[PDB]
């Protein structure tokens, strides 16, 4: 059952508001926690920014005595006045477009350039770019933390202050990503070597690997450039394994560091990867966090959400988002650490009536808590802010406090969760699909992303066809995951990885988007899913290699499967489908013994087939379909229904999203109408006159039942 | 003044619908055609598939004798019957999701590899892409024309046919474009060396160009892979230049053949360049038909408009379209080939209150005509969609004729347009703000686009810090031309390339982005136009090189200009605006003698001056601004106001958009609303009204005589 914060022993639904205090008169400060509580907001949020108190190198400021609106104690003491609990987060980095990421320039100016992280040539990617695990840059880190974190330590809830949640630094690795370009700081490297000698202990085991001819661990350098051989692909791969180490050793440092103030509060951090209102790449992004996650029970991840429109060309990009969060952190509530209120960049508009449906959607689509960033819009001091005077622009208060449009959305929200958060929260979806997520395809944020520089991965020059990141970008992420939200399907996102088979057996139906690669424990666990009575629909392909690209059949053998690939028009049958679109012209052709061939190429050779396999079911396609054509939605619809996968509610319009999310006492249907288009349209429970519904563009109705 | 389209001596609003006769049940075409000029519409517009039609070699089928659907004739017939007008497109490609680009199976199979566009090992690029100067290709080629030519030239107006437009192929050169990769087949690099020789004359004169090394012509070898060197970005600008004149090549052929028929109506070609809704690299489309529109004043090229939606994200793209195509073809109306109706992609969805809006849009920016693209839906026959069985969705029309959303909205624009022809056709908006269209940075197709995965230019390695690229999609098109339309300041774009001074006098000001390189003509341009009054506003860089990257200080001599490039905060103060965000740390700090200095690095070195040049305004800034900041509008609206440029209405609400179009008569106010937001506001002259989300409003007013 469902995963939610509690305070006093009941659900309660996380209202928080992001209100910067050192970009707010400090005169005004009351004023915004005021109006920020009246719309039942519980919580404020602000970054600490080092830059800010630490005015030069071991001169800290706290107290507004060099500037009014330093006096973060004050601010403190403001929230606990106005009843407002109190989420910290002083970095070091907080980036929140301060100058140097909020880094001092006084500490920029002083670092030595082994602090900095250093492209493949030794060259500074960037003049505010440390590298984490520098020396230089930890002792001054934890120089800033020994001033800021008795603070924290003595305002926290258990002391009778306001403080529950800080965060540890912000968006961890969200330069790696954006600036096009990897760390190769000689800390990294020998961090990575050390890592390497470790996972292998001998050459002759990472040469049987690789098939590499190194005559010694000394012999091998940390992979640049692009990949030409298999053995390229090997280092890349194991250098992605190193990262997410990495990242867990720097949080590691800080968690530690922190927990000797006494501080004992709920640790957060917070997830980057939209960009330009979608957010197909935050999957890459979170999969960074894959050790993170697993070594820290008690550091909850929360999403950066920041659509900036709300339409059909978005409307996916939440749910799956909130969906593989809850995958890959199954114990925490799904949350947003940053919930989109107004908008960072003035040329980018955030409209009330488009934000005030995105909350809505959120919570059909799950939330259990959030942040609005920004609530409060902010004026940069003293020439701060990275790219203008402004912070945020058409928020819910402006910097002077004065109610802006977003305000009133804001409120209404609030009012519905508030009245109805203690059954809201306790309610689940009837998900009869599971979706299996595969970490290691989202593992190429060195070698293969939409903002990396050059394109270091080209799947055909390694003798493959299906690229990772076109198959979850594309397959998954815009095509199953979009198709089923679309068709109004219930799914739920798994992680592969120590799955429990236990898990995967309340479904209907387990769907598995695969490359030609896949590791022995993930074809074993799809084995025995099948095996034991699992109904189990795979394509574009039965992998037939390891991550590692060496040879591993242990799935198609047990599912006695024998292919060839060929060569056909794009266009397949599949279902009595004609002229389904597919992504390559190269096929898996099988063999059509114990069978039901059900897909056919232009030659009518069999690409897909369905079978019994002990108490189990496997349909596989051997072709690639997202959603780019109408005849993608007809073949998922006949997919889901091989298995009696019944929508809840009978719905008039196709055009039309519901969620029915229900507990024992109540049922909560969201309607979302995600087009331009005023729509009237009737429904009916698919369980058992019909209701007519008026709903606007870009709108939402929620009716709620009580059982 | 304005260019527009006639009928009976009269301005006439072009308004057509395609219809894809090929792709429509035969017995429902007569319904597809009452419904269209129902709506107002007053021409119909199709492809003629090659592939549809010769059914196998030298069998060819306009009749229906093998599929009702290849009755070409009796389709053309209807047209007239039900008074409409037609439009022909027989390619010989047609693009249109259709099998081969509309290339016939037999003819891929049977062409020699020789015929193919091959890459620079000399490998086939695509199975469906032909050398457009093959031999082998324009053979078949003309003779298509033979058996369709004689079909339209019977079918003419002239000959109380319907056939008032026929289009040349379908956007030459698209296939460059969308692959990167440019046609390396033996035939073509012989044409670049010709192109080369001819353009040199001695590998004496081309080696002090380029500063290669070679002995004589036979040692030069066409350019491929990344730019690395200053000789290899000149080699790749001419290989630009040469596909210019090759695509003019290649439409003179097809144009010449077509007029040997006695088609005597007029000649179209249209063009691509818009992409997930936006239409920042169509420019660069534009100028890769540079020299077609130099030599045939009688081919009306007209604009792909693909806006997906109607919001502020996008709605500069139309506007900055419409104005580049005004600069680049003087001589004909605006008008757009394609104009979208309904979506090409399913789960691109394409709403009927979207597109009324566009449509509108549309008229505001200019627009004198337009194909509704698509009207009608089709559903491919046996397999022939490269797609899946169904062209288009959220159209006019469903493929079965069934009237969808979108139909009641066209009604409703053809109505207005159709009301207001005679008067609208004829006004124009007053600019007094010209924006300069340097050709030379578009030419980029071949190694730096949006579409072009692996970068071949880095202007890092040939000790430059301005892209071309970066400068005319971010500071010109999304930056200024955005800034400018946002404000509501009409502007015009003026082609600098043999520009005529007394048209730049009409202007208050003159705005050059500029990179580090420009041709000595332009400098010498903008020289005399300064010197002899005019007023100039030039940023990000005085340049001080030619496009081959070789010495020309002409401009910085003429005005007396020095400067150093240092590095600096990226943040300026500019007129008394703090924090102005700039996108380079190199900036030009500027000389300030006999100079006003008016924009300060956070240090206060001095990166941007004003002066007076012989009768003439100077303003340098040395730094890159586009449209990221409310300081950047800020610094557009102090620019404007430095010559008392001035809006033409006081509009209560800044987030209004509005366009005044006037003639001696007549002015039109168009409001548009780009904004999830019911807005009320008032306006009156240099009167309260309601606005819809994403929606307009029109207002006429008749002028008084004096
Ligand atoms: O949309 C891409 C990602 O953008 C980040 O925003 C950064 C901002 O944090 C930073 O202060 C400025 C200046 O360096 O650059 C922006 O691009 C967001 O934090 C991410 O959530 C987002 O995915
Ligand atoms: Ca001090
Ligand atoms: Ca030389
Ligand atoms: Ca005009
Ligand atoms: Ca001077």
């Amino acid at each position: 059952s469902e995963k939610y914060f509690v305070k006093n022993g009941q659900p309660h639904f996380l209202i928080s508001g992001e209100v910067h205090y050192f970009r707010i008169n400090p005169k005004l400060w009351r004023n915004h926690l005021q109006l920020l509580k009246q719309t039942g907001a519980d919580t404020v949020s602000t970054y600490i920014p080092w830059d800010w108190h630490e005015i030069e190198e071991d001169d800290f400021d706290f107290e507004g005595k060099t500037h009014p609106a330093r006096n973060l104690i004050r601010f403190i003491k403001l929230c606990k006045e106005e009843n407002l609990d109190l989420i910290v987060k002083p970095g070091p980095y907080i980036l929140a477009e301060y100058e140097n990421q909020g880094l001092p320039s006084w500490l920029l100016k002083k670092l030595s350039k082994n602090a900095f992280a250093l492209d493949e040539n030794g060259n500074v990617i960037s003049p505010d770019l440390v590298s984490y695990l520098s020396d230089e840059f930890l002792e001054y880190t934890f120089k800033w933390y020994d001033k800021v974190m008795p603070i924290i330590s003595k305002h926290q809830k258990e002391h009778y202050g306001p403080i529950t949640m800080m965060q540890l630094c912000n968006e961890i690795g969200v330069f790696q990503w954006l600036s096009g370009k990897s760390d190769y700081n000689p800390k990294v490297i020998n961090l990575y070597k050390e890592f390497i000698i470790q996972r292998y202990k001998t050459i002759e085991k990472l040469n049987s690997v690789y098939s590499t001819n190194y005559n010694s661990f000394d012999d091998l350098k940390a992979p640049s450039g692009k990949i030409k051989l298999r053995s390229d692909y090997c280092a890349y791969f194991d250098f992605h394994l190193f990262f997410r180490e990495y990242y867990n050793k720097y949080i590691s440092i800080l968690k530690n560091k922190i927990r000797s103030f006494g501080i004992n509060i709920k640790l957060t951090h917070n997830i980057p990867g939209w960009i330009y209102g979608n957010a197909s790449e935050l999957p890459m992004l979170i999969s960074t966090y894959s050790e993170i996650m697993k070594n820290h029970p008690d550091i909850i991840f929360g999403l950066d959400h920041i659509p900036e429109f709300v339409s059909f060309r978005n409307a996916h990009s939440d749910l799956a988002c909130n969906k593989i969060l809850e995958a890959m952190q199954p114990e925490a509530p799904v949350w947003a650490a940053q919930f989109q209120a107004g908008t960072r960049e003035h040329h980018v508009k955030a409209y009330a009536k488009d934000l005030e449906t995105f909350y809505i959607a959120s919570l059909a689509h799950g939330i259990k808590g959030f942040n609005y960033y920004m609530f409060s819009q902010g004026i940069n001091p003293e020439g701060k802010g990275f790219y203008g005077k402004t912070f945020y622009f058409q928020t819910a208060l402006d910097a002077a406090s004065n109610k802006l449009a977003l305000y009133d959305s804001i409120k209404k929200v609030n009012r519905f969760i508030r009245k109805e958060q203690k059954d809201l929260l306790r309610t689940n979806v009837n998900s009869e699909i599971c979706v299996g997520f595969y970490k290691p395809y989202f593992f190429t944020e060195l070698i293969s992303s939409q903002l990396l520089k050059e394109k270091k991965l080209n799947v055909e020059e390694l003798g493959l066809y299906i690229d990772p990141r076109f198959l979850r970008e594309e397959i998954l992420f815009n095509g199953l995951l979009r198709g089923l939200q679309t068709l109004n399907y219930n799914y739920d996102v798994v992680d592969l990885e120590n799955c429990d088979l236990k898990s995967l057996t309340a479904y209907k139906q387990l769907w598995i988007t695969s490359a030609e690669f896949m590791d022995a424990e993930t074809q074993n666990l799809l084995s025995e899913f099948v095996l034991n009575g699992g109904n189990l629909i795979l394509y574009p392909a039965v992998p037939t290699l390891d991550n590692y690209l060496n040879r591993c059949e242990i799935l198609k053998n047990n599912f006695g499967i024998e292919f060839i690939t060929k060569d056909s028009s794009h266009k397949v049958s599949a279902f009595g489908i004609e002229d389904v679109f597919t992504a390559f012209s190269k096929k898996q052709i099988y063999n059509d013994t114990n069978s039901k061939p059900i897909a056919f190429t232009q030659e009518n050779e069999i690409c897909g087939i369905r079978k019994k396999i002990g108490k189990g079911e496997l349909t596989i396609l051997g072709f690639a379909f997202g959603y780019t054509s109408d005849e993608h939605l007809e073949l998922i619809d006949k997919l889901v229904k091989l298995n009696k996968i019944k929508r809840e509610l009978f719905v008039s319009d196709k055009d039309i999203q519901f969620v029915v999310r229900e507990n024992n006492k109540s049922r909560y249907i969201f309607f979302l109408n995600y087009h331009n288009e005023r729509k009237t349209f009737n429904y009916r429970k698919s369980s058992e006159k019909s209701e007519e519904i008026s709903i606007a563009p870009f709108s939402y109705k929620v009716i709620k039942e009580n059982k």
